[PDB]
């Protein structure tokens, strides 16, 4: 309606149902559009974003739409605090999901997870869009189990230094040699760390590197020296992640490559 562009949701339209946590930017909420349309609110705390670039950049993921990435419906702009309006995701972030030991997983089950990522990441890379940030805790699972890729590119308008330089709270686990020694961002830096969620997912939610440090964590992989093989990665599977990490990035795979690598073990396992 009239005070508001195709990006912008009016807060009216909201109902609040339920708290679900707290996040990077502060509290995620369950809530209703127009009564009927579930939704996740995610109110965005003073200080912590840079607003009016993360608005124009609302501006393009909304037009990101995938099945396997979570859907940005718009922002409520006009206040304080600014709310992010997105899908709604039932079971909550991947990590959570993976350590919760009552599911006692099929392996089949855990390649359907990434390959629901691969998917989500093959239509990004298409789109020339990085993730910057992907790993489990940024993935989340629907009331289906279904995988989906959040948060995609956020990382971009967070104000905390801490969070946005190899920084106490950068993502030094997931991330490549080039990144850590020369902030070397790619396509090539999405894989990485693709490889590093598989390695996650089949881990059960293991911490990667999980006895080291984050600056132990750097050297060893300056080093050439990787993570290894989880005891439920067959040999097919882990040799999938293990070619995310290859020390040049050239020679890492696409995310179409990936994808069909899943899915022929899909066929042979
Ligand atoms: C702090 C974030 O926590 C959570 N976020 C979402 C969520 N759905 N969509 C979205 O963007 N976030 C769904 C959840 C479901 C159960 C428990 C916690 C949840």
């Amino acid at each position: 309606g009239l005070g508001y562009g195709s990006w912008e949701i009016d807060p009216k339209d909201l109902t609040f149902l339920k708290e679900l946590g707290t996040g990077q930017f502060g509290v995620v909420k369950y809530g209703k559009w127009r009564g009927q349309y579930d939704v996740a609110i995610k109110m965005i705390k003073e200080g912590s974003m840079s607003e009016d670039e993360f608005i124009e950049e609302a501006k393009v993921m909304m037009n990101l739409s995938h099945e396997k990435l979570v859907q940005l419906y718009g922002v409520c702009t006009k206040q304080r605090p600014i709310f992010i309006i997105t899908e709604y995701m039932a079971n909550g972030c991947l990590l959570n999901y993976l350590r919760e030991m009552r599911h006692r997983f099929q392996t089949q089950q855990l390649l359907e997870m990434c390959k629901d990522v691969c998917e989500a990441m093959e239509y990004l890379e298409s789109k020339q869009f990085l993730h910057r940030d992907l790993a489990a805790r940024n993935c989340l699972v629907n009331d289906q189990g279904v995988v989906k890729v959040s948060d995609f590119g956020l990382s971009r308008y967070v104000l905390d230094d801490e969070y946005t330089s190899s920084g106490s709270k950068f993502p030094v686990r997931w991330s490549p040699p080039e990144v850590l020694m020369y902030s070397k961002f790619s396509s090539k830096s999405d894989i990485w760390a693709f490889g590093v969620l598989m390695w996650e997912i089949y881990s059960l939610g293991k911490m990667p590197y999980e006895r080291f440090t984050n600056s132990e964590t750097a050297e060893h992989i300056a080093q050439g020296l990787r993570l290894y093989r989880p005891h439920l990665a067959s040999e097919k599977v882990y040799t999938i992640m293990y070619s995310c990490w290859h020390e040049k990035a050239d020679e890492r795979p696409t995310f179409k490559i990936l994808l069909s690598n899943i899915l022929d073990v899909m066929d042979e396992e």
